[PDB]
């Protein structure tokens, strides 16, 4: 369930969430090998974030959360701790995407997975 994350991405980046789908080697389902750039690192970190949440008993692929965006930043909320954790993982990713808007390159969008090489960096 990707609706709330995609919304958070759009608010923070000024780009459709689709622009971060299949981006590089890590943005989109799964991921492996070496991250192509800083945006892709955000996604590697985000994958790691979700792994920690699964180990905690949460299901961050599916959790539904609440959030708002003021000038103070992104406010995360939800009924359960797992929902709030999911929002936090997503928030850090959205902020990481915004922050690295400078090096976002369109060539890495829809990256052929055959072009991903190197080792897989650990969490
Ligand atoms: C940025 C991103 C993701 C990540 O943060 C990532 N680390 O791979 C992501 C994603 O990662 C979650 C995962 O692989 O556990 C799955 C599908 C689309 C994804 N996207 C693109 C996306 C995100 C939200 C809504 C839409 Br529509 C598209
Ligand atoms: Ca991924």
């Amino acid at each position: 369930n990707l609706v709330q994350f995609g919304v958070m991405i759009e608010k923070m980046t000024g780009k459709s969430a689709l622009q971060y789908n299949d981006y590089g080697c890590y943005c989109g389902i799964g991921g492996s090998h070496w991250p192509v750039d800083q945006t892709d690192w955000c996604c590697h970190a985000h994958d790691c974030c979700y792994g920690r949440l699964e180990k905690l008993g949460c299901e961050p692929k599916l959790e539904k959360y609440l959030f708002s965006v003021s000038e103070r930043g992104i406010f995360c909320a939800g009924r359960t701790t797992c929902q709030r954790l999911t929002c936090e993982c997503d928030k850090r990713a959205a902020l990481c995407f915004r922050r690295n808007l400078g090096t976002y390159n369109r060539k890495y969008a829809h990256y052929p997975n055959k072009l991903c090489t190197g080792p897989t960096p650990p969490c």
